[PDB]
């Protein structure tokens, strides 16, 4: 699945690893995060994300 990436901090979310600790299961697409989801690491909307993969 695709690689999405924090352009504030470089933070990756992994589709295929998802984002346990906050409740995201492996697997889960980028578009399905919930719309107030933030970057663990900074705190940035998804909208400071960008595909690299
Ligand atoms: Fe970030």
């Amino acid at each position: 699945m695709a690689k999405w990436r924090c352009k504030i901090c470089g933070y990756i979310y992994d589709e295929d690893e998802g984002d346990p600790d906050n409740g995201i299961s492996p697997g889960t697409k980028f578009e399905d995060l919930p719309d107030d989801w933030v970057c663990p690491l900074c705190g940035a909307p998804k909208s400071e994300f960008e595909r690299i993969e």
